[PDB]
């Protein structure tokens, strides 16, 4: 572990002056630097200064979210300073308070200190003075997950210590008091929760395209030599952006032959919330535990669903598409592939699903469930630079 100290010190250089010199650099030299850093933070660290990392990484969301609480990073202007005094009768509170969780944020260097008693935003502190979606996931991460997490010891004595699945009974409704309700009757137990929460996930919204990753064009010919099949039928599609996405794309296949499928619920919202004459796939409000509606679709595709359930209703899930498919036809499961090991973001958010019945998946895990619905792995497709994937399956 010599040369890693000395390819990060020889990292740190070339992004070093790159600031003196204000010319940016690759967006993927950045994310090496990040992990870099992180990497040799572990090597020179040593378990008690994990701790403090730890214990002072939970203090710091502690004083995110309480500043965005109470108002206070509104009251900081975007530049300049403006003294602790003035920032706590702007937002009504002891101004003794307000100083020592701003110390917390100013020795993290997510605020900045100026002279003995004024303070201002950071590049990193700014998102947190509006309502977006990135202070809309600090604060989802704080209310939702965070109390999850805390409560697993408990939950694992309570229910027994194996992964957990199911609608009820999960980690976030334990953690919430009310173990009988589903995530979602807990998260419609405010508007403001779940507003909280849509906002939050629109920073997912753009994700990864189908469109430019996946060729199409083999769908449209289908769709020349069969003008009267069923098209794409996008499965727990939720608004039908990605299925839009694709269509313009593609000449001979258009949005009109394809099929948005998702609780009828869900549906219902698509339809109020669309412009009278806009184009629009057909819309079908079902459930993906039963059987598939639409037959002998050329693609059907499955994104970000499989993740929510355990490896035995994702079998019955797929065997539904499989049932419905034809011998030509292709599923694309829309998901992250962990590697073996993984990532730090994608076990990160392995164990955020454990508190909601979830679970992310190996290429082996995968395997194992679309051979038992009857299904084979015919490729892969994974995104550059990160972990998901659509994996395209066909009838076995
Ligand atoms: C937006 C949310 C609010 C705050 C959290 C803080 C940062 C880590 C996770 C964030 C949360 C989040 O991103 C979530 C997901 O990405 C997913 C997700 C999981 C697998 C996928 O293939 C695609 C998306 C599921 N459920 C989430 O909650
Ligand atoms: C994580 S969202 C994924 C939305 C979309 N596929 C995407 O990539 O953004 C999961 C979707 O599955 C839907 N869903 C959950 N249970 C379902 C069921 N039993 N039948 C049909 N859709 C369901 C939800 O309404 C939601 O829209």
């Amino acid at each position: 572990v010599a040369d890693q100290l000395d390819s990060l010190a020889a990292l740190l250089t070339s992004r070093a002056q790159a600031v003196r010199n204000g010319a940016a650099v690759p967006p993927q030299q950045h994310v090496q630097l990040v992990k870099g850093l992180k990497d040799a933070a572990g090597l020179v660290n040593e378990a008690r200064e994990d701790l403090g990392d730890l214990m002072m990484s939970f203090v710091q969301v502690t004083a995110l979210r309480l500043l965005i609480k109470w108002k206070v990073f509104e009251a900081i202007p975007l530049e300049g300073t403006i003294s602790y005094a003035d920032v706590a009768a702007r937002v009504g509170i002891d101004v003794n308070l307000i100083t020592r969780l701003s110390w917390v944020l100013v020795a993290t260097g997510v605020l900045k200190q100026d002279g003995s008693d004024k303070i201002q935003h950071t590049a990193r502190s700014r998102p947190y003075a509006s309502r977006n979606p990135l202070s809309a996931m600090m604060i989802i991460g704080f209310d939702e997950y965070l109390p999850a997490l805390l409560a697993m010891p408990g939950y694992f004595d309570t229910y027994g210590k194996k992964e957990p699945f199911g609608e009820k009974h999960t980690v976030k409704a334990f953690s919430e008091g009310n173990p009988e309700l589903t995530v979602n009757q807990i998260l419609a137990s405010s508007p403001e929760r779940l507003g909280n929460m849509t906002l939050a996930m629109a920073a997912m919204e753009n994700m990864y395209p189908l469109s430019g990753v996946y060729d199409f064009s083999w769908v449209a010919a289908k769709a020349a030599s069969d003008s009267n099949r069923p098209l794409i039928v996008d499965v727990g599609g939720a608004k039908g952006h990605t299925l839009q996405a694709i269509c313009k794309d593609t000449p001979a296949l258009p949005i009109e032959r394809c099929v948005l499928e998702d609780l009828p619920r869900v549906i219902q919202v698509v339809k109020d919330t669309s412009d009278a004459g806009a184009q629009a796939p057909q819309l079908l409000g079902m459930d993906f535990n039963q059987e598939q509606p639409v037959k002998g679709a050329v693609v059907y595709l499955i994104r970000r669903c499989l993740h929510d359930y355990s490896d035995e209703q994702c079998v019955r899930i797929l065997g539904h598409l499989a049932a419905a498919m034809a011998a030509d036809s292709v599923l694309l499961i829309g998901e992250t592939v962990l590697t073996n090991p993984p990532s730090r973001p994608t076990a990160m958010m392995d164990i955020l699903l454990a508190t909601i019945g979830g679970k992310e998946r190996t290429i082996d895990a995968f395997g194992a469930v679309v051979g038992r619905a009857g299904l084979r792995i015919k490729g892969v497709c994974k995104q550059e630079g990160g972990d998901f994937s659509y994996i395209e399956c066909v009838k076995a």
